[PDB]
């Protein structure tokens, strides 16, 4: 799993295009202040153990999160973060899972929808812990 | 050479603290339209040709662009893109290549400086070309 975690104003998204892929959710457009923006990529090694894969990215946000004194969070889905990809049905497990957990553990998660091209909005706030790679592996 | 290229409304920043390998520059706030926003990490294999290396990346970029009808272009260091980095001469000498060549080819650029915490604001158009990765190996 590649993840690139970004501390924003905001972070704000509209779904524009549909893939094969597209999921049809109730946040196809979406916005979130003050916000840790999560990029992520689910990885093809992270088939072998998803939910292994899901407790490891949540223990990685969750570090920075309490850190910044964050409580927003957006889970992001973005493949370009990697070339070797999990399988969709995979993707999408993982990152409800993410989703699941960080809402267990008292975050504001906002889902952006799987397998569509979107337009976002951002900003970055610049300072040394705002734009952070983190690499999973279960 | 790791590249990720976004076609935006616009992108903007403004450096605010000095990491120890920052650049020397008076570039430190910018702001440009309707443009192909390249975020590149300069990987260590690009030390072997860095020249080829910009050629390469050049020739990628052109691609996009040309398909987007897009003529302006920031080349943006963002080393989070590889976990292979170049060492940071390296790195300054490939994106400064990058940027003369580009405008040696009638498009407009704008560099963020290199080794600065910086703000940014970003604005991506959403279509099916509008976020692609590149992964450049130099001629
Ligand atoms: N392994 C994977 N990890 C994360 N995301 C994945 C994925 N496989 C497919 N996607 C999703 O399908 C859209 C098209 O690839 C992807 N779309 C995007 O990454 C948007 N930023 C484009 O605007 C994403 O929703
Ligand atoms: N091989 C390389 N390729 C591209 N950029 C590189 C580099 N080595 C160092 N940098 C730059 O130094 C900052 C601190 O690592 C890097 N800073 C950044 O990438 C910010 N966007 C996130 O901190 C970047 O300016
Ligand atoms: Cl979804
Ligand atoms: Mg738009």
């Amino acid at each position: 799993m590649k993840m690139l975690l970004i501390h924003s104003d905001y972070l704000e998204f509209e779904a524009k295009e549909k893939t094969k892929i597209a999921e049809e959710t109730e946040n196809l457009k979406g916005k979130l202040d003050e916000c840790l923006a999560c990029f992520i990529a689910v990885e093809r090694e992270d088939e072998n153990n998803p939910e292994g894969t899901a407790i490891g990215a949540v223990e990685e946000i969750e570090k920075v999160a309490n850190q910044l004194k964050v409580n927003n969070i957006v889970v992001y889905p973005y493949a370009h973060l990697s070339s070797d990809l999990s399988s969709p049905e995979t993707a999408v497990k993982v990152l409800k899972d993410i989703e699941s957990i960080l809402k267990e553990r008292g975050y504001n998660v906002l889902r952006a929808p799987f397998g569509w091209y979107k337009a976002f909005k951002i900003s970055c706030k610049g300072h040394p812990l705002s734009e952070l790679s983190r690499k999973i592996v279960a």
